[PDB]
């Protein structure tokens, strides 16, 4: 089963950090020079053997000077967005996000929030309040330590396969893949 997913949010929140690890490995990942996004492929088996494959983009830094490409977003049936809980700029841009990735996708598409770097902070409340209140799953994460890594995708699996008592069996190599594809922003 295999959803393309992606990653939105501010430069410096977090993004590449979170999802540029080996997972289905290095070899597999793909680079659009077109789009400016890395695909990284993860794949889990879940508690009824299904291999759920996400293809997750990530982009190449481009959002921190410029507008993201609808290719970028055309075809996803998700989106993670992510902010900085140590800086209110990337909170308040949420909703900006939120109405980037709809305005390609529709608004049915899973949109998880994830509150980043709690290792290091912007409440909760200012979220609800810059997204007028509108629900959406939401998690506190350590991209850095990946800590909750796999609870953005396990709500995802079971938003796609209706089964909400869907179990990831398999468990995701976590390492870093020491490959920067982030072009450089002076
Ligand atoms: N302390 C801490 N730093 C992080 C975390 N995630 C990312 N960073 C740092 O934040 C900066 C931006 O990270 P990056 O992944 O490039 O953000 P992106 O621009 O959203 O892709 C880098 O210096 C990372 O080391 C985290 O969970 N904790
Ligand atoms: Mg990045």
């Amino acid at each position: 089963l295999t959803y393309k997913i992606c990653l939105i949010g501010d430069g410096g929140v977090g993004k590449t950090t979170y999802i540029n690890r080996v997972l289905d490995g290095r070899f597999e990942k793909n680079y659009n020079a077109t789009v400016g996004a890395v695909n990284h492929p993860v794949t889990f088996l879940d508690d009824q053997g299904n291999v759920i494959k996400f293809n997750v983009w990530d982009t190449a830094g481009q959002e921190k000077k410029a507008v993201l490409k609808d290719v970028y977003y055309i075809g996803a049936s998700g989106a993670i967005l992510f902010f900085d809980v140590t800086s209110r700029i990337t909170c308040q841009n949420l909703a900006r996000w939120v109405k980037e990735f709809q305005a390609v996708v529709g608004n049915e598409a899973p949109i998880v929030v994830c509150a980043n770097k709690i290792d290091i902070k912007i409440s909760k409340k200012l979220v609800m309040e810059v997204l007028k209140g509108k629900n959406y799953e939401y998690f506190e994460i350590s991209a850095k330590t990946a800590h909750n890594f796999g609870l953005p995708f396990l709500h995802l699996a079971r938003i796609f396969t209706g089964r909400p008592d869907l179990i990831f069996v398999s468990n995701v190599n976590l390492e870093p893949t020491e490959v920067n594809y982030d072009y450089h922003s002076p």
